[PDB]
């Protein structure tokens, strides 16, 4: 039912956006079909974890506060696709960075990123035109999108001096995860589920924000270890954190427990595309028992998650039920 | 006074945005100074025609409807920088297209474009938090920004079939100018001046929209001719429309009055970087007396502008005074 309802609202959102271009923006059929294919390519195929989370939060809050049910569930589906379209926008922007007479494919890629972001505003201005939360929804959405761009600046420039392993600390790693990932992947779906369910001021946002940062931290730590050790055919992609000199959990943890001579070996091999220098870094990670510390670190984080949900259910019982389902997905 | 007030509000906007990053987004001083320099580089140095137009519309409407004066003038300055920041965002996106181990300069350029756009929302959500028009201002702003991205798709793909000179018509040229340029350069400053002056529903938006498209058309036609004939040291840049196979006013006008054999010579030379093929295209433009038709076309457009302002002053006299000043700038 939830996935089937989420996909029906996608067709409704897509048909409005394309017809709006056809009727109000003077677009020709060739470009409408071009944008339909681009929308399907960039927005569909994922797991829709962010979008479905908005639905799960909405349905749990109407079970513990007829016509208001069908409207709130539909409003949550539009908000779910706002995040999915926003994620598709971030992914297109990421493809432009590593992808490199005007090059029309780069022009269309940049244009795709602008259209995907603008579509989040257009679908919200339309389906929520008569909603009292439309102003507050756009402001929290824009602020979280701004947060993500700030986190990308932290992540991209973690190895230099913005006109270098000094910022390779655990607190800066959390700052990167918090702004670059946790806010729009974990906090934003929960907030949007509260907004459409009219139960925004009924929750302790401090514990809600704290759980979102902790769950995003738990997910990013596991994602860092898999990027290094999980082979490509099982991970689904090629792990490239070592070559790209990313501020990963493995890097900042290794630097705290490595000897002075091992740090020199790590610095001399980190951030290189050479096959042996990457293997030398993986060897240093192995010999430091980092995958042993990974299990304990996630266990301690999981305990903080398993216990912070209880603070949230004392005043918001139904809200904590969906947060548990979101944590179980992680 | 207007330019001096516009620059004082810039310092106020910049200081808030950077302090917000420092206080609420956990940003280090090295990156704050990095973003201050980037903001000054991308947002300052232009002519501020879009930003100052918002101020001129605001001051003309308070002269023909104490504390409300200083607030409206300040609100117009924030709206003026919203457009300037938006223009700076478009310019950064344009530099990424022709600019082409992770390349950190492309990553920062993409990050710059996202931050400049988000800053328009942040400065509006802050300085207009207690304004009744904040919701309507964001929606019209987002819709015009969406319009610009649609116009960029029309412009970029005017020579191919979105997965070719058929779309090289005068009506499609107007469509490109209308969506890509006229809406955010001419219509948006006028609308924002009306919003901060509380006189939005007091004007005939049909004539206002019509004047905006005509003025943007008048400006783009002159800009097309200068891109081809004005030498680089006098134009300020290198004209590249012929090499880039742009759907310029010269191209669509030439194709209507050229012989069948001249069209074959135009098609065989258009869109090439060869120095002689570009000169062959300029020769075809010269021999067709296109710079003679350019004077008459602009004169007819100027007549439609000089006469549509009169329809607007019968119900909005003070509003048409600023539209005349904006047209005089063109
Ligand atoms: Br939300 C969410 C729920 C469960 C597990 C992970 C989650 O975050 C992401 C991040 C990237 C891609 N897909 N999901
Ligand atoms: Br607004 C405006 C007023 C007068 C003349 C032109 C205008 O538009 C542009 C376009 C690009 C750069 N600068 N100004
Ligand atoms: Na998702
Ligand atoms: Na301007």
């Amino acid at each position: 039912m939830p996935m089937q309802m989420f996909m029906q609202v996608y067709d409704e959102i897509q048909m409005f956006l394309l017809e709006e271009l056809e009727l109000k923006f003077d677009m020709d059929p060739n470009r409408v079909r071009y944008l339909r294919k681009m929308m399907d390519t960039t927005c569909l195929g994922g797991k829709y974890n962010r979008g479905l989370t908005v639905i799960d939060v909405a349905e749990s809050l109407l079970s513990l506060s007829g016509a208001r049910r069908k409207r709130v569930l539909h409003d949550a589906c539009v908000c779910g696709w706002m995040i999915e379209f926003l994620q598709a926008h971030y992914l297109v922007e990421d493809d432009i960075m590593d992808n490199s007479h005007p090059d029309v494919t780069v022009q269309c890629a940049i244009n795709d990123g602008l259209l995907l972001k603008s579509w989040t505003h257009m679908m919200a201005m339309h389906f929520f035109a008569d909603r009292p939360f439309l102003q507050d929804l756009l402001c929290r959405f824009n602020r979280v999108d701004y947060t993500t761009a700030v986190g990308q600046l932290y992540d991209v420039t973690s190895m230099f001096d913005s006109n270098d392993f000094a910022e390779f600390t655990l607190s800066n790693y959390k700052r990167i995860v918090k702004y670059k990932t946790a806010y729009y992947t974990y906090l934003l779906p929960l907030v949007m589920g509260l907004i459409v369910s009219e139960a925004l001021p009924t929750v302790d946002m401090g514990v809600t924000e704290e759980l979102a940062m902790l769950m995003g931290e738990y997910f990013q730590v596991q994602d860092d270890v898999m990027d290094c050790f999980t082979p490509p055919e099982r991970l689904g992609k090629v792990g490239t954190d070592i070559q790209d000199a990313k501020c990963s959990w493995l890097a900042v943890t290794f630097l705290a427990k490595a000897s002075s001579a091992q740090v020199a070996e790590f610095k001399a091999n980190y951030g290189s595309g050479d096959s042996e220098k990457v293997a030398t870094v993986r060897r240093l990670y192995e010999e430091a028992d980092l995958q042993g510390d990974y299990v304990a670190y996630e266990a301690a984080v999981a305990e903080q998650v398993k216990e912070l949900i209880e603070k949230l259910r004392l005043c918001s019982p139904g809200f904590a039920a969906s947060v548990e389902t979101l944590w179980g997905k992680t």
